[PDB]
């Protein structure tokens, strides 16, 4: 149900920098990032039911949630503490510092609603994720 | 040092579908796709161009888990295949390769290669964003 998500949280985060709103978001996709020999970091495409936004990153202390598959595509999360940063190239990113998984992916089962990208950066993420899946699927 | 890579191999693969060459390429970035059996996408350089549509055959995954195939290492490809997909994207699947020099032996990205095509340019921009997001 879309109504159980924090409608408008993505727009408020991006345009006003709201950090106190404890948003309830669905994880749409997780992109592991493996730089050099370093342990992975996880970038997230998240949905508030209306929009998706791809500029989320998990703080390192939340990495075990992804490894344990507690935090996986289609689960629903309540974010407790997050910070907004503008990178040196102007891109606005959101670091998730503390959260709770409210519903596992299997309980939700699938993507909630039909959210659309909040910006071109997010549509570029969606394109690359679509590319990944296409390359992935060797057998038909 | 760029002359130590197979300059022009990416253009040969993409335009002519030449899989008889045994090109020497540098890994610029490796990324697992799923978050299941891992599957690795690679941004590779031939000294002139980068190309982001390389994927690793599952049987080469041990080289990645052993951290032998890693960003900045230089490899020689022994068997590969290139296909266009129904939607027109071209994908290169690396089937057999040897790591010639470790990431540490090479030490840095060789030269200043440019993206072969728009898809690679977007991939580099997105991967540079990924990295900027980490270093926070």
């Amino acid at each position: 149900m879309v109504g159980q998500l924090s409608e408008g949280a993505i727009a408020a985060i991006m345009q006003k920098g709201d950090t106190n709103i404890k948003p309830i978001l669905q994880v749409i996709n997780i992109r592991p990032i493996t730089t050099g020999n370093s342990p992975p970091r996880y970038r997230l495409l998240m949905s508030d039911g209306l929009n998706t936004l791809s500029s989320f990153m998990l703080a390192t202390q939340l990495n075990p949630l992804v490894e344990e598959e507690q935090l996986s595509s289609n689960c629903v999360c309540q974010i407790h503490r997050f910070i907004v940063n503008t990178l040196k190239d102007g891109r606005r990113v959101v670091i998730l510092m503390e959260l709770e998984v409210l519903k596992s992916a299997e309980a939700v089962g699938v993507k909630i609603g039909n959210p659309v990208p909040y910006n071109e950066g997010t549509s570029s993420y969606v394109i690359e994720s679509d590319e990944d899946l296409e390359m992935e699927m060797l057998k038909h």
